[PDB]
């Protein structure tokens, strides 16, 4: 079988989110990494067993792989495809390389982060570069619990990992990533209640909200998606909290994993253009998304064999 | 293909067991809650990520399962059968739906406890409630080690799952539980070399006692069962220590899970009853049973698909 | 220089509270106990090195003071005052002595609480117990942070110890201890908003409401007592949670440590008969105290010079 | 008298927060400094076992003029510059400093969210960095940093203002500079070298013997001994930082000190060097981006406005 | 379908090597023992579920394997190849039964090595016994991180269990251990630049070296070895740090599982008497074999079944 | 005030014991040493903060003292008194320098004795090394809860530390040490409450015998001593299990802090020789001294100012 990499395992305490472009004449040192990032994991990661939990997800963006590989693409990818909603709107930011970065300590995650780092320079510009924390009980910057209905076992298997639709490419996975910034101000002058009817589900004991009660321009129902063979579609999220109090930045990093980018894209349409039923997601009105990029992470095997 | 409950999963450090029985025309509350209560489990449990380990495993009685689902019933789920031995007697009494549940923490199982019974109030009355702990290292209130012998990986997957036999409840189990209280002052009576030849293992060591030592009417001798087959007969236990020191009860709450009551009930059978070379299980000497039902825990996709 | 009990010693995740009254003719078995006590906490104790944390702390009621001992009284030792309000009571139950028991592991407390009884077996009638547990992150039945203002270091040396005003007992300390039930029910059906106006204080991030919002009859509010000199007056709260799911019970064990009653007793009167400003604690429209005990806990020395 | 939590050992997370105050800002801050404890607690009491957050509040010399009447701390004063023949301790802005410290980041974050919700329109962030641990107590030079920190008494006597200043006894003076790491040329050097450069073996963390142990080595200038004979010692709570795509590699050095005198001694033989010594070889590898000075008074006396 | 021993489970923090040979008529008290091993093993394990992590591998040598059973043999069982290179020597000494013990805990460990050794004491004779600890950052008494590179997942399966190649066999693995002491004096006396010239990887950072810079005659450079099918061929390493300060013994304790002996025995050729670009394994150098032993370790099953 | 060493600091998991004998022209050496020791503990301990709980507590013997210093001695130094009693022997063995090294983790220790003698080597010659762990829930090889009746606090600081009665050795403490082996065997031959009797508590639950059924020559009776205020006279005990499998070695390697070594002879001579009630103390019948060694550790300052 094709072993995929890190792309189905749990959050963490920590992470590092690192997006790069690639200069110009650099294909050849990136390439290079590619090769040793799974090397470069272990070498940090084994001096931290059994707890440290270090792991490494590299994706590679739709302009970026027509760069640095010949042959076959992967059938989903793509550039990010900005959403001028009426209101909100979902940017499209530059972004060749992901490095999804986590572990149960920073200081893994850093190092890694360096040695990646040390082997690039020179060929890759950083555009955007996140440390990520656990805040209280898995909550976000808004309060409430985050990430509760992600799929598990089979069911994130089926999810997230490319398949028989795409043999060539089976093992990987697509990862979109969103910066966000929240208004903290506004969202603190609603009361609970409020809050609650914004994401769906109670702020304390993160309770689903009945059906009778869930509004239909809340998070939870705009985020629910049937197929059309009446099961639900489901994406895999490792969103983490960071921030700067000084700045007044408040954020949510957002990244999501999914078999294919068109259901990450059908919920992303639904928040942002809205339904017939609801203008937009309510949580748009305290959230500014300020990066947008679409990743294919390809299997482990895959990387190694370059 | 079907998705079974967490019966395979270990012992916990803390355990709430609740028996209720369902009211009349409580029947559709009972189904509401039912459907929910994976959804409720993950609401709870993942605001306790990595380490809570919540679990709850849902059970469902015989008379109880007419008054719930029309069509085909599991094939061994039958009431508790009542055993009057010369001596000792396992009684039955009364439960419609076991609710099971585990976590590292009580909190856990106090919350998702709480979150049920809001759902169940008004349709259901409470036969049970018992807050389990962990002991020592892993003792019950004999202070003997206590699950020693249960099977693990495959072997247990073969004992405790339904399968081929009943392939319309694949994926199921069943749960036998008994309340037990202990008469502590007899127990200590006794010396540590005949309390070990009571059980059949060396008391501080768990070591088991060799085949010429071991009496006929111990514990581990009258529960262990080979099948005309030749193999071995296995459970799964998940038994607590609980207890009042006030009321003088120092308890062990039984469960036990098994593809088959059958299983089960034989082990029962020469506990209560005997054997040709056994009048009784020495162990009953020194505990009664207060409470026996038994409970089919479907696959977890069963209670979803309602 | 008196060795206290571990009155001093923070809260732990689980708890056992247990109150006895002495039978007739059995003082002999208690003060044998009693001498015995540190005796039998280093016995479960030492097993559970050095994350267990167990702890147990002897209380001693007025009327079993004077069947125990024959010399001198501490000089605030008396019957818990029952306090009859124009709405809420809180009542006096009867308890000689007190066990306050406390680990990071409920064995322990299990363990030491067996031992403790089999002893007393047959001497003393148990009144009530009471197993606690530590809910989320440090919450009690409301689903507010409990404890958050306790004072530490010097503070709660100066707020909780006896000292020079009573030098015979010094290093003990005066435990009042009453069980509360909440109408779960009826708190549910407040807003959180109204919750944080009944407590005094926000509910998810537990910050204290500013001095122009903080109604006069929260909880917050009723409980802030400053003395004559303007000095704040203090007490040590080591609340547990405890409850039964089936039985509807939500509960609260109270327990509070002082230097003298009076403190403690003042905050009683505030709550539950109320000031010029606040009818009662609104807190007690959604609490009902079952219990109602004083105790003293003596130096432990005290404990071990017995015979 | 109470003192902050200015003995307290170094934890695995911290964020530093140095504000200036604004024009009419002294009666907002004025109040925050009141509930400055009662917000650790609020937010500290939810991690109550394992949390261990603290906060550590700081007042800068022109800053304390501006918000109090009557005595000042007797070594009070703006940080001093030192501008040496090769390397420079610059002087920044800074007001106020808050020292945050817990085991988790979380806890820090949170309290620091409380703080500057309360300051907000009243002071002006110069300087914020989130500090983690690197492995076995390392800096970002791959060095064991803090081993010699004094403890128990000796931490004591270091770093609590006595009876030499009465009126403000229990508290502390707090000396900070963000330093920035040049980790290629440090890279450049062999692990020999670079032990020549601290005066310490690298992986053992194990002292070099005074044969061998370079005069010019940061241990070497460091190490002060008082008129007395005695060690001056200051408490060092230094955090690593960082940002690896802008390339930033930082120590936040934070050092507390019953007088500033002993901190600025050890400056001074860093900065401008000794007869031995031109200046501390660290200083090749590490570049002074900010510098403050700031008092930490008792904890009643914050709360006593 | 057979169940192997925890020989694909990660390192320990504790461990015991036990190495005996059998005395002449102790054939049927070891017989016994085998079939009591796993018996044992959970008799002490259990107590400390879940964070003891007591396992324990037992292997047979070549000749013992012939003495205690009759049938087929596994088709790489022999004796230990002694290799007398022009310098270093990879001497064979006796050891007819490996006791391989992990856990968390020494207590553990120790607890049941006293289980195993009370059951054959008079039937057998200790040839060697090893306490090992974790050092710091998973490292060995050379300062370097040990274990790095050891396969996990799949990659570990098809490396270490024995399939279809020896299907009577399938689910066991062959055992190679060698006890090295390491003249400190001289390894402290070379630079880490030159230590790590030895090694093939940072010191500090466990970051592998440019193959630019690494010698032809470092560890890591002979230990690669790519098979006729241009895969790379995989051990599992569990080497634990042992020493008495005293005596002035500073130990790595290798042990490496792999599903045929040819590999291992490949690697210790290249180390030993060297390729056509290199000598001899620089690390020999600075370290002395003073044991050498093979070992057969079979699946659960088969010593159950006895 | 003077600062002592860790002697009231309390028991941990890990433990290394060292004993040396100065060799002819070492002092030299060993002041440079001693003056530099608890540096070396600081370089080792603070990279495991704060759970490492690294100590080492330096110990000094009598005629070692007079080849070291000049000046006045402690006034109770003196070798350990060797004690031939009717049955059992109480050797003296040679010692001049103890480690007593301590950690939650045995690396530390480890790690702290190797810069320790690497300074020492050519200088010392090693008499004795044993490394302890933890032992279950702190039991000794008996299976008997072992340090419980302990002084802390304030009993303790009395207990351990000399003060007025000596002041220029202020804070400094006497340990005594002795290496003991058990016969298994024997003691195995006994049933729980027959060992119950030898020692003087129950096995399991580490309470205390009553008064009346406690033995006179039980070894807590034997080891109770009062002084002549009536008051209890305490040492401070950090015994540690240690053995070895293969040699049947399973040991306890006793040592006890008091602030006069009369305290722990008086104790001594009760046990070997007995009094008028008991003839020995019965735990000696199942346990034989092989070392015997008294060492003054000074005050901290003391070993700085050299
Ligand atoms: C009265 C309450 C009970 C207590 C205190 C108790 C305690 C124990 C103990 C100490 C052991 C040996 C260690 C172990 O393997 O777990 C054991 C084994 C066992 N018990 Fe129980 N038990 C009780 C009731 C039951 C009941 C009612 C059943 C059957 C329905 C049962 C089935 C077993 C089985 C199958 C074993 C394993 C025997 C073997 O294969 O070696 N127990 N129990
Ligand atoms: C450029 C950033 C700095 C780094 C990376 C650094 C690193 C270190 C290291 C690795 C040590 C040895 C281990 C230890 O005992 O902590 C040390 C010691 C020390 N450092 Fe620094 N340091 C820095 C700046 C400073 C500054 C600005 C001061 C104060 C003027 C200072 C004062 C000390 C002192 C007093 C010692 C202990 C010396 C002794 O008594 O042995 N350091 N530092
Ligand atoms: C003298 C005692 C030995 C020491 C101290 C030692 C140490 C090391 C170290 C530090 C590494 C690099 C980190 C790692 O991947 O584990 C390594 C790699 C390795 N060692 Fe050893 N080793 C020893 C003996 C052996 C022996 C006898 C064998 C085989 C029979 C062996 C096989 C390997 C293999 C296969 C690797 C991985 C190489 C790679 O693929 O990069 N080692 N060893
Ligand atoms: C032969 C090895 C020894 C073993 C296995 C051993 C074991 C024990 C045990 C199980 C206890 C009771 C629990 C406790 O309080 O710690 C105990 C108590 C004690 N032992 Fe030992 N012991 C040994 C040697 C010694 C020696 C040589 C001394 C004195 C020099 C000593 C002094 C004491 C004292 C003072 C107590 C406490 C007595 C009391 O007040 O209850 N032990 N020992």
């Amino acid at each position: 079988e094709p072993e995929p990499q890190m792309v189905l395992s749990p959050l963490t305490s920590a992470a590092i989110f690192l997006v790069v472009t690639i200069d110009s004449g650099g294909e050849d040192t990136v390439r290079d990494l590619l090769s040793d990032v799974a090397s470069l994991e272990r070498a940090v990661g084994f001096r931290a067993q059994p707890d440290g939990r270090l792991s490494c997800v590299t994706g590679i963006g739709s302009e970026a792989w027509d760069r640095l590989f010949s042959g076959a693409r992967p059938a989903g990818l793509h550039p990010f495809r900005e959403l001028d909603g009426p209101v909100h709107r979902a940017v499209a930011t530059p972004g060749d390389l992901l490095f999804h970065i986590r572990a149960s300590r920073l200081d893994l995650c850093f190092a890694l982060a360096t040695e990646i780092m040390g082997r690039l320079r020179g060929a890759v510009t950083p555009q955007d570069e996140v440390h990520g924390f656990k805040y209280f009980d898995e909550r976000d910057m808004l309060g409430f619990v985050d990430g509760t209905e992600n799929p598990t076992g089979a069911a994130a298997r089926r999810a997230v990992l490319v398949g028989a639709e795409d043999p060539a490419f089976a093992g990987g996975s697509y990862a979109v990533v969103q910066k966000y910034l929240h208004d903290i101000d506004a969202w603190e002058g609603l009361s609970v209640e409020a809050q609650e009817r914004v994401i769906g589900r109670r702020k304390m004991t993160d309770v689903e909200l009945s059906d009778d009660v869930k509004p239909a321009d809340s998070h939870v129902a705009l985020t629910s998606v049937t197929g059309p063979d009446g099961s639900d579609l489901e994406i895999l999220r490792d969103n983490m909290p960071f921030g700067s109090v000084g700045r007044e930045e408040f954020g949510t990093y957002f990244i999501g994993y999914a078999r294919t980018p068109e259901v990450t894209e059908t919920m992303l349409e639904r928040m942002f253009l809205g339904t017939a039923s609801a203008p937009h997601d309510r949580i748009l009105d305290f959230s500014t998304a300020v990066t947008g990029s679409l990743f294919f992470t390809p299997a482990a095997d895959f990387l190694e064999d370059l």
